[PDB]
């Protein structure tokens, strides 16, 4: 039968207080508690304000990218200066040029004009790689000859550099790379280091994004694609790839279009304006290109009045500077100079033709357009011409920033993107390099419209994570930074892996590119936030926010305060997430010699019987101690170091180590006083404890090895789960994985300590028990079952066959049941298993659900969907009859108020049959939001307001058709 709404109200209140009291008496609360402040005296309860301490940070990352442009500053000085002092060499006898080929064999035991240069590899644990720092080394991609005059040049006057490169090293030794990408195609870095590790180096300095965004401004491209008949079979693949190429130099700066014309001119894909190169855009326009057919007969009348009409529509956004068309034609016979005249008369737009394939039509009206528009004609015969002949227009695109003297020279950061010489997440600056050669004495200015290279300096996002210090923060609290396309700089979500841009098909180029509202739960107040973010504003927002837990299971709803400043210097802006209770911190005395070693032999390795395994974060306390993965090895080397001379030494962090000897000592001081008391309790199995300072501790030495969460304090995702929880907080295990399951550990409770120092409000530290599952599943079967109630069972047996009661928790999880086949899948979502009365649950508003996307996830055959559930209404009686087909099933669901755990009661799964549509919580695969919608509806971003895209002193004559 199915009891009264007021009978399980009657049974759900003794295991409640069952589980609450267990949990507290088993784990010490109150005792923590009262240890804090009977300890008082030892430590100091200091303020976080936020808006100083976000404007430290915002100046420190100022200084660190000033530091960083002034090397750029003086590399472009000296380049131009010994450049424009060179004398034009043409022969080279024996060795006349020394320098380092960076994939040369070191071992040869063995040209034209050049000596090799044997270096001496050290080592060095700032790169990761081998290198030298006795000269630069210098990449030279495949298809250039070392031994061409113009190579030979160029090695010869940028040796030069080493010496500047020598001095911005010795003057700030923490500078990375130092490269020089050369016009002509080799680079030269300092640290001299072997090129990476089939394996065909197609790397070429003028096509990675710091070069194009040195060379040139942001650009207005439409792509013109023609599909006449004519350019059926190699001329269309041939077309295909060099459009793909194309687009592949294109940032997010940069707007682009692709059309294509038979005979009427259409848009290739969804797009009808013109949409900013994504990484995802890029991929929508590929697809489209990709599948485009060759038939019927050229107008090119129909296809320009439909570029030049793309091209001047303002209602959308874009980069409104360097208007550009590009032809991707094969040869014809119409100039169509009306078109020209009506549109494009007073030359505003630029006309790049390309006469793609191996074909023989008449190609002097593609050269015309060229050279009458200010624009550059190319031809690309074969696959191996496309990447040289699609990287040029850059080149023209340069002149009119060459002519603005030193005014174009300004340092531009990209975007994150992972280096090429295995380095992580980089940003480099980026400063072009003038010819000034015949500028002193007025004599040349036809051939100095051209930019030498870019120089370029690397700094790591190491480093502005250094620059802002995360431990005087909670676990909840952290840093982040947004460029004006609103992408995350800094981010606790921003992974060193390449953005997912789709679902993968079956059978480290491009930029991390990572939106504010991507790497968060996005909401209302958010996409305000991240406005008067890039609009380059500061101010302070507390509001009731919801957060997803660091496991991606779980959703919390908690209250945030958002600080935020302007980066002042650079275009990028910071801010501090800090929840209410991390506005104080706890900060360690200095304590005397004494009590550091009655703190410290605590933690000793042989010590952790009577003490409990201790586990201790591997964060940087000395220069000298050496993180390791293994916390083991960590351990010892933490002891043995302050075993070695004095805890507080020069070289190390002061407050760091005083707050983990704090907590060592607290920690030691619970453990023993309390636990050590009670050796075993009957329905516990471990009882641990987290602090802030680094410090894991399980009593039970054999439950050491069970313990699977990371040592960091800081990245335990029920820490951070219950900090934002006034209550207990079950933690469901995991289902169907390698470890020891809910049988030989158990399940976790953890509830989070609060202690009330002065008037402030601190919670430091979190306990909790694992309980077992036997104890508690031999504690179900009678605290809810009445004996006399009648024959048949009023609630639910050992194995009921009518009766179906199961209790979960606060994302929908499994944790107990009475069937034997239910406990068996202990840690499983609800949806897999009754996949009707969870669907119900979510339907009468029982749980919620919001959905979001992962962009850094790796598949087996890529974008993936995630799904968090969590309790909306939190009101307690849930009652109703769920329908089936042709038959009714009657629930009633109880919450217990102190824990995040509901009990429903379902009256039978197998009287009525309801249709299993299985809901899976689990992440699945997917193709993100649909381009088309989204760039209908673009988010706000605010481009670079200088642009240099016309000067009238600019010569015209270097149009490429009569130049070959
Ligand atoms: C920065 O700008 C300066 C000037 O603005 C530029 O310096 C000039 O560099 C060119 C190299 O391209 C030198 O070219 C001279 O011109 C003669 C005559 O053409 C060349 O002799 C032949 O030229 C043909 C083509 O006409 C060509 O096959 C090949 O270059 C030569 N062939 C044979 C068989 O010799 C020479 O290349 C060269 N002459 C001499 C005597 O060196 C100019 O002389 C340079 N101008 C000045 C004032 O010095 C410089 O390259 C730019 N920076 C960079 C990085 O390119
Ligand atoms: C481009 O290549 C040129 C040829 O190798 C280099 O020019 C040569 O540099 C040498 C320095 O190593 C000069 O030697 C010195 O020149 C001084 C002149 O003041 C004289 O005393 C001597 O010739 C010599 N002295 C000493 C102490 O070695 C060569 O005169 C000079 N010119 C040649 C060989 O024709 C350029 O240096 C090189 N460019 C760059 C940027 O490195
Ligand atoms: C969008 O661009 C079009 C032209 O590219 C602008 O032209 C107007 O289009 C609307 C559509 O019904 C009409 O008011 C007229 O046909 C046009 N008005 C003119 C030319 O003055 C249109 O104004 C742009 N959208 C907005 C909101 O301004
Ligand atoms: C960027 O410049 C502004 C002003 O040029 C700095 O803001 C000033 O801060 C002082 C106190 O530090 C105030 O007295 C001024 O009123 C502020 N001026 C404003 C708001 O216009 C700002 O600090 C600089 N950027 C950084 C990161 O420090
Ligand atoms: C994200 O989660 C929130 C929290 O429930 C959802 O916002 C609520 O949505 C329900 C309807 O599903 C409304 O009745 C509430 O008024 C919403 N709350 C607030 C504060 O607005 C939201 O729908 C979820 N999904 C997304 C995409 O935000
Ligand atoms: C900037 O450089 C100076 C000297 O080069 C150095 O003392 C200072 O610490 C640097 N500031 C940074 C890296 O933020
Ligand atoms: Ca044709």
């Amino acid at each position: 039968p199915f009891p009264s709404a007021v009978t399980i109200k009657s049974w759900v209140d003794k295991m409640q207080e069952d589980l609450v009291t267990l949990a507290k008496t088993a784990s010490g609360v109150n005792q923590l508690v009262d240890i804090y402040e009977k300890y008082q005296d030892l430590y100091t309860v200091e303020p976080n304000n936020a808006r100083q301490l976000v404007e430290i940070a915002a100046r420190d990352i100022e200084k660190l990218l000033s530091n960083r442009s002034k090397a750029l500053v003086r590399l472009a000085l000296e380049a131009e200066k010994v450049q424009a002092a060179h004398q034009w060499r043409e022969d080279f006898a024996s060795n006349e040029v020394v320098y380092y080929n960076a994939k040369d064999d070191l071992d040869p035991e063995k040209e034209p004009g050049s000596q090799r240069i044997k270096p001496v590899f050290i080592e060095d644990a700032n790169f990761g790689r081998q290198i030298s720092y006795q000269h630069a080394a210098v990449h030279i991609p495949t298809d250039i000859y070392e031994g061409s005059t113009i190579v030979l040049n160029e090695l010869n006057w940028t040796s030069a550099l080493d010496e500047v490169f020598k001095k911005n090293r010795e003057e700030d030794p923490s500078l990375l790379w130092q490269v020089f990408g050369s016009a002509t195609g080799l680079a030269r870095y300092y640290p001299a280091s072997p090129w990476v590790d089939n394996k065909i180096d197609l790397y070429d300095v003028r096509r990675r994004p710091w070069y194009i965004q040195g060379a040139a401004s942001p650009k207005d491209m439409l792509i013109l694609v023609d599909v006449s008949g004519s350019v059926s079979g190699l001329t269309l693949k041939l077309i295909r790839t060099s459009v793909s190429e194309m687009l592949e130099t294109l940032s997010d700066d940069d707007f682009v279009n692709v059309a294509s014309f038979n005979s009427n001119a259409q848009d290739v894909s969804c797009f009808q304006h013109l949409v900013q190169a994504n990484v995802r855009n890029k991929k929508v326009l590929k697809d489209a290109v990709n599948n485009i057919t060759a038939k019927g007969i050229t107008d090119y009348k129909k296809g320009f009045s439909f570029a030049f009409e793309q091209l001047l529509n303002y209602n959308v956004s874009r980069a409104n500077c360097n208007k550009i068309i590009m032809l991707f034609t094969d040869g014809g016979e119409e100039r169509a100079q009306e078109i020209f005249n009506k549109y494009n008369k007073d030359k505003k737009v630029r006309v790049f033709t390309f006469s793609v394939g191996q074909h023989n039509y008449d190609r002097g009206p593609i050269q015309w357009m060229a050279c009458e528009n200010k624009g550059y004609y190319y031809e690309i015969p074969s696959i191996g011409a496309i990447r040289i002949n699609t990287q040029e227009y850059l080149d023209v695109l340069g002149r009119p920033m060459v002519l603005a003297g030193d005014k174009a020279k300004q340092v531009q950061w990209t975007n994150v993107y992972l280096d090429a010489l295995e380095l992580g997440l980089v940003i480099t600056g980026t400063l072009p390099v003038f010819n000034i050669t015949g500028q002193f004495e007025n004599k040349t200015n036809l051939k100095n419209q051209l930019i030498l290279g870019v120089m370029g300096v690397d700094v790591s996002l190491e480093d502005i994570k250094r620059l802002t210090p995360r431990f005087t923060l909670c676990p909840n609290g952290y840093y982040f930074a947004i460029d004006p396309n609103g992408y995350v700089l800094l981010h606790p979500n921003l992974q060193p892996k390449p953005i997912g841009v789709g679902i993968p098909t079956i059978n480290s180029q491009e930029p991390v590119t990572l939106d504010f509202l991507d790497a968060e739960l996005e909401n209302d107040i958010k996409v305000e936030i991240r406005n008067k973010m890039i609009d380059g504003e500061s101010g302070e927002k507390t509001f009731r926010t919801l957060v997803k837990s660091q496991d991606e299971r779980y959703i919390d709803k908690g209250n945030r305060t958002y600080t935020w400043t302007p980066v002042n210097g650079t275009d990028y802006s910071l801010a501090l997430v800090l929840p209410t209770y991390s506005f104080y911190y706890i900060k360690a005395k200095l304590e005397e010699t004494i009590t550091q070693a009655r703190y410290s032999e605590t933690l000793k390795p042989d010590n952790f019987e009577e003490s409990g395994y201790t586990f201790i974060a591997p964060r940087d306390y000395c220069n000298d101690l050496k993180i390791s993965d293994n916390n083991t090895e960590f351990l010892l080397n933490f002891n043995e170091f302050i075993d070695r001379k004095t805890p507080n030494n020069p070289s190390c962090n002061a407050d760091l180590i005083n707050r983990v000897l704090l907590d060592a000592g607290f920690t030691n001081e619970l453990v023993q006083n309390y636990w050590s008391k009670q050796k075993n309790i009957k329905g516990v199995k471990a009882r641990f404890v987290v602090t802030d300072g680094g410090i894991t501790r399980v009593y039970p030495k054999e439950a050491g090895e069970n313990w699977q969460e990371n040592p960091e304090t800081y990245e335990d995702s029920f820490y951070k789960r219950s900090l934002d929880n006034d209550n207990y907080v079950f933690t469901a295990p995991y289902f169907n994985k390698s470890g020891p399951g809910a049988y030989e550990s158990g399940i976790m409770v953890s509830k989070a300590v609060e202690i009330y120092i002065q008037g402030k409000l601190l919670k430091p530290a979190v306990v909790g028990i694992k309980i077992d599952v036997n104890s508690w599943i031999e504690n179900f079967t009678k605290t809810s079952i009445r004996d006399p109630c009648a024959g048949p069972v009023c609630d639910c047996k050992r194995n009921s066959d009518v009766m179906d009661c199961v209790i979960l928790d606060d994302g929908g999880f499994l944790l107990m049941a009475n069937h034997d086949d239910y406990t068996n899948q202990i840690g499983r979502f609800f949806g897999e298993i009754d996949p009707s009365l969870m669907r119900h649950l979510v339907n009468i508003s029982v749980y919620a659900f919001n959905k979001s996307y992962d962009y850094q996830s790796v598949c087996e055959p890529c974008i993936t969907e995630q799904t968090q559930y969590f309790f909306d209404n939190d009101s307690k009686s849930f009652s109703g009859v769920l329908d089936c087909g042709n038959c009714s099933r009657i629930f009633h669901g109880e919450k217990l108020m102190n824990t995040n755990l509901i009990f429903i009661m379902v009256e039978s799964k197998g009287t009525c049959p309801c249709d299993t549509r299985l809901l899976i919580q689990a992440e699945q695969t997917s193709d993100g939001p649909n381009p088309c919608d989204m760039v209908k509806q673009p988010r706000y971003r605010k481009g670079p307001d200088v642009c240099f895209d016309n000067n009238v002193l600019e010569d015209y004559t270097d149009c490429g058709g009569v130049s070959g």
